[PDB]
């Protein structure tokens, strides 16, 4: 595959929903060598599964919200990968509460703060843990959502972490650019996995997009997949800083009846 | 003027060369009723000779940074304001070690966090303590910079902070509109205010910018001013969740010299 040769590190994976599982499912196909992290002990049986099934047998533990967890994560990771040619950051969280009703309401302060910390900082956190360890060509992807650009309800909080997100993925993407890192991120539509259950009136949200996406179906985690096995390919090795939409056409498209 | 009739709170005033400054002079201008609030006691003198100038000895004491120093300060002004007309959020902040190099290496979990929390998330966390008190028509004001655009030097963190703060712009405007409230930011270019000094190498970013620029001049805290007075008057009733350049039109072009 486009990917042989490639050793890259896969986060987030939580069940066979997971998009993170849709990517190291497409990044396996194209020949990629992957290495998964679980959170906590409710995980990592489930990540041990998963990671047979690829040929993986590096199943680190890793909780974003501590650096000290960042840092022996990927001080584990170096015995097998000195070197190793970038990350799949699928983290993020936030209090429930937060995710329900007027947004100026519901938001408070440590649910911004813990909203920012977990999906916008962990990804710089990492890639400043890690950045020795990188090779020339490597590529380090996120994942956005359409709430970062515009105000979706219920998204709230959530919309500020990622727009901070996508200023995240140009500053790393410049910073990291001369010594031969390439940073992006895919933002994707709604899919109906286990943390999409979180949003109030998800159900809807989607039959929405459903009716009024260019393409007229929305994208499965294997379309995105795809897009990511791209990105973190030599094939777009004159990309970076970019975010780009895997949603169908969704967000250029205005009043489809 | 076009503000007669208004009570607008001002916020970030510390000079003469505060962006804030050149704000509450417009609007005053303009015949605005002005109230202003200071960070600490360091700033209460000079806050309040301001004040006094500008027709206004309501000058009330408030760190963003807690939120009962919003509480109380709200409190306080309820007692002369049981009503008034909106605010301008002209605040920001983020320890000097965030803004210097590159940034992968100079961003901390620390830094980070107090960025977005000063820079971000007060302007919320204001709007939460006043929103009984505002009359429809209000309208928000916010400042914010093209960092939150582009990957630029040394702004590092504090362009995450202003991406969270222009998604914020949505996502109240959007809550509050139904009630009547306006959300608005202005994107300034650079100016030469006492906080800008805590940018690495700012001299030379405005040298290059005023020669780059279509208008082939930097702004004044004079042409901010007058925008900030607009976006805050019933003249501009038809905007909202928009984020204006006032940068002379350097945003635009590309490749000068
Ligand atoms: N589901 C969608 O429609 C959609 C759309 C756009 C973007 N995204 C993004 O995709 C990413 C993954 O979400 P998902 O849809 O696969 O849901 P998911 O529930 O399948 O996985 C979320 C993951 O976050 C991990 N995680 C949470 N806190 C963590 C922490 N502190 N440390 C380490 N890992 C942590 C979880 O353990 C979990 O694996 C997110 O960034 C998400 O917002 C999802
Ligand atoms: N200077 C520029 O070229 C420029 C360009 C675009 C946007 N802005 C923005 O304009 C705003 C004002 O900055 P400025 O250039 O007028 O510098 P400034 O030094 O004149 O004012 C900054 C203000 O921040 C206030 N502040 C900091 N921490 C605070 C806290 N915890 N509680 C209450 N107030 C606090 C300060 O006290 C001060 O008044 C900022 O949002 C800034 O980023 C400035
Ligand atoms: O960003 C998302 C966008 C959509 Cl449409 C669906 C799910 C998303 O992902 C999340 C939303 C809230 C929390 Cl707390 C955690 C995650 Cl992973
Ligand atoms: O946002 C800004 C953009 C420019 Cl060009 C110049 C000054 C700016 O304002 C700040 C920069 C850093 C910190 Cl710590 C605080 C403030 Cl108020």
């Amino acid at each position: 595959g486009f990917l042989s040769g490639k050793r890259i590190l896969v986060t987030g994976v939580a069940s066979k929903l997971s998009i993170a599982y849709g990517i190291a499912q497409a990044m396996h196909r194209e020949g990629a060598e992957l290495a998964f992290t679980y959170q906590n002990d409710k995980l990592k049986g489930r990540v041990e599964e998963f990671a047979a099934q690829l040929g993986s047998d590096i199943v680190l533990q890793c909780d974003v919200a501590e650096d000290a967890s960042i840092d022996t994560m990927f001080a584990e990771l170096g015995k097998v990968w000195p070197k190793f040619d970038g990350f799949v950051h699928s983290i993020a969280f936030a209090p429930g509460d937060q995710l329900d009703g007027d947004y100026v309401n519901a938001v408070t302060r440590e649910g911004f703060k813990i909203a920012h910390d977990i999906s916008s900082y962990s990804f710089v956190a990492m890639a400043k843990a890690c950045r020795s360890m990188l090779n020339p060509g490597s590529a380090l992807l996120t994942l956005s959502y359409l709430g970062a650009e515009r105000a979706i309800p219920n998204y709230n909080v959530m919309g500020l972490a990622k727009a901070s997100l996508e200023a995240n993925v140009r500053y790393m993407a410049n910073a990291m650019g001369p010594e031969g890192v390439r940073v992006n991120a895919i933002s994707a539509g709604p899919i109906r996995t286990l943390a999409a259950s979180g949003i109030k009136d998800f159900r809807k949200m989607l039959a929405h997009c459903e009716a009024v996406t260019p393409i007229r179906r929305t994208v499965t985690i294997e379309d995105v997949g795809n897009s990511a096995a791209f990105l973190c390919s030599d094939l777009s090795a004159g990309i970076s800083g970019e975010v780009v939409h895997v949603d169908g056409g969704f967000s250029i498209a205005a009043m489809n009846e």
